[PDB]
């Protein structure tokens, strides 16, 4: 998709690769905010030796695309120097591999590991001189970025053990988010931001849309019958004072994938206004829907306004007193 150049997107893809790879459990280390060391441990399927040199060669996780080169692995190479330590169930040994920026493999040696694969990001941007140095004085908002999308992951994730820590210089290393495994997107919440961040919050009740929400939206009888919208999640209640002071803790998904639906982000926070004028809600929200139904040009969904008539209806039902 849209080529970008951010920590956020390359940490992105490098988890992705590892929910992909069927990982139970995800570590990320990061050193000086991401700027010296991103590494990022699972214990995955493993990369079969077979496809070795072949690690540098509708889609919501296509949105945006990090580097130039189409993928990750391969676009990290170019920006950065990658190490790779993997191995497969079917391997005997492990290996570890270090690649040079045109994704050569300039080194494979045995590595006896656990089945999984580690990937070791260091000095991204490197290569890019320009793009280096804004990246280490913008470190604090791509960092910010990062972390929104591990929170995203974190709570979406049921089931996966994530943790991530960052460490300054020779310094400590800082806890930033941690789950535990748990089966409930309500437990991971409470790992991700505590248990005093779940006290606020009310469980989503979906509702068929109701008579006048329909009218406002230019829906019939008819228009209502192919209702294939699955809402699940947890919002502020609209009580006073209960919200947030902004929204930084808003995330989206469409069928469990973190995303940015700007109609129903938009709509969520009016209704949330409705009843608490001065403040954010904090949400977590996920939209399931067959994906045939899903596009890009921003993310298209069939029927939007009957999503929305759902949206509003629900919401409103669930902070009438």
């Amino acid at each position: 998709g849209q080529v970008v150049l951010s920590l956020s997107t390359a940490v992105k893809e490098l988890v992705e690769n590892s929910l992909d790879a069927g990982a139970t459990n995800i570590d990320l280390k990061l050193k000086d905010y991401g700027v010296d060391l991103i590494e990022v441990s699972d214990n995955g399927c493993g990369v079969e030796e077979e496809n070795f040199e072949g690690l540098t060669l509708a889609d919501l996780t296509q949105v945006e695309t990090f580097g130039f080169r189409g993928e990750a692995l391969s676009s990290l190479c170019a920006l950065s120097d990658v190490t790779i330590s993997t191995c497969h169930a079917s391997a005997k040994v492990g290996t570890r591999l270090m690649f040079d920026h045109n994704g050569k493999i300039i080194q494979k040696t045995p590595y006896p590991r656990p089945r999984g694969t580690t990937v070791s990001v260091q000095q991204l941007f490197s290569t890019l001189p320009v793009r280096h140095k804004e990246f280490q004085r913008n470190i604090k908002k791509e960092y910010a970025k990062m972390v929104q999308v591990l929170h995203a992951y974190c709570i979406i994730s049921a089931g996966i053990r994530v943790s991530c820590t960052n460490q300054l210089g020779q310094g400590k290393r800082q806890p930033v988010v941690c789950t535990g495994g748990s089966p409930s997107i309500k437990e991971n919440i409470g790992s991700v931001f505590g248990q005093k961040q779940l006290q606020s919050l009310i469980p989503f009740v979906q509702l068929p849309p109701s008579d006048s929400v329909c009218e406002e939206y230019g829906l019939s009888c008819s228009d209502a019958l192919h209702n294939l919208f699955y809402i699940s999640g947890f919002i502020s209640q609209c009580t006073h004072g209960v919200g947030r002071s902004s929204t930084d803790r808003q995330f989206f998904f469409i069928n469990r994938r973190p995303c940015d639906p700007a109609k129903v982000c938009r709509l969520v926070n009016e209704v949330y206004h409705m009843y608490n004028r001065h403040q954010y809600p904090f949400v977590v929200l996920n939209i399931s829907v067959d994906s045939e139904c899903v596009d890009i040009n921003q993310i298209l969904l069939q029927e939007e306004k009957l999503l929305l008539a759902v949206l509003k209806t629900s919401l409103i039902g669930m902070f009438d007193s």
